[PDB]
């Protein structure tokens, strides 16, 4: 399966995905890395791996449905089968999420039914849970509510801050994101017709 990773920052998860797809048994290949910003060091890691990089910029023109179309064009140019959101800070339009239904993966820093949103760690700490984690799921129109592929629980330690807890959860992210991409790319897991995850 041909893969495109959309980033917006450092992209630590991108590196994990790059290392994973380079293994001989990987059923996925990363062909294009699309960045939201044009500075972020995610593009550099892509370059070091010899992966085509390419930017966009909202400031360049139009509404939302357009910006996504500018991306979708690059996706068509490279014949992409699967999309991985690796720290892509920019909501997608309803049509784009429609076009790539069951073909776009996202990693969220919480045991998902809980703490949906962009500040999951702050919520977890404020709520006082002793166990949190991360989730890889198919992207649906309903934010952070697509079908769950994999999850990994991570303990919260007393005195934890966003800096220390995110660091611990990040180690779990580097494990399940690549594993989930392999499950989807190999055809082992797919968005089920009954709406639920299907393990063939």
């Amino acid at each position: 399966a041909r893969v495109a990773v959309l980033i917006s920052g450092t992209g630590s998860n991108l590196q994990a995905l790059i290392d994973s797809t380079r293994e001989p048994n990987s059923s996925a290949q990363i062909d294009i890395v699309i960045s939201n910003k044009a500075a972020v060091a995610g593009l550099d890691k892509a370059e070091r791996a010899g992966i085509p990089t390419r930017v966009i910029n909202h400031k360049l023109y139009k509404n939302r449905v357009e910006f996504d179309s500018a991306i979708d064009l690059v996706l068509e140019e490279f014949s992409i089968d699967i999309v991985c959101l690796a720290g892509f800070m920019r909501i997608l339009s309803g049509p784009f999420v429609q076009k790539w239904n069951g073909k776009m993966l996202n990693i969220h820093p919480s045991l998902l039914p809980s703490f949906k949103g962009s500040n999951a760690h702050e919520q977890a700490l404020e709520t006082g849970v002793t166990v949190t984690g991360c989730t890889v799921h198919f992207v649906a129109e309903d934010v952070d509510a697509g079908q769950i592929i994999l999850q990994e629980a991570v303990p919260v330690k007393r005195g934890d801050t966003v800096a220390t807890l995110s660091e611990r959860v990040k180690l779990a992210e580097h494990k399940i994101f690549p594993a989930a991409l392999q499950l989807v790319a190999s055809g082992t897991v797919q968005l089920g017709e009954n709406g639920k995850i299907c393990w063939v």
